[PDB]
């Protein structure tokens, strides 16, 4: 025959997780700590914590 | 012609929010903080909050 058939189908999504390139690790400064902890439990917390 | 098409279609929900007309602003009590706060954290409220 002279025609072809062309691949036209689903294309099905890739969504195959990759690794992570960019990224970062940090320490939470006393900013947070203060925001997001009640002054109860913060202030028995140590200097070293 | 003689007769009429009347109205009933759909009847749409007439959702169209409206503001509140009864309302109030009060100040907690002792009574809900006792029941709704840990003592380690309510212990160390001052008497100003």
């Amino acid at each position: 025959t002279g025609v072809a058939p062309p691949p036209p189908g689903w294309t099905p999504p890739d969504r195959t997780p990759r690794a992570i390139t960019v990224r970062r690790l940090i320490e939470a400064p006393y900013r947070e700590l203060a925001g997001v902890i009640d002054p109860a439990n913060l202030q028995l917390l140590d200097v070293s914590a």
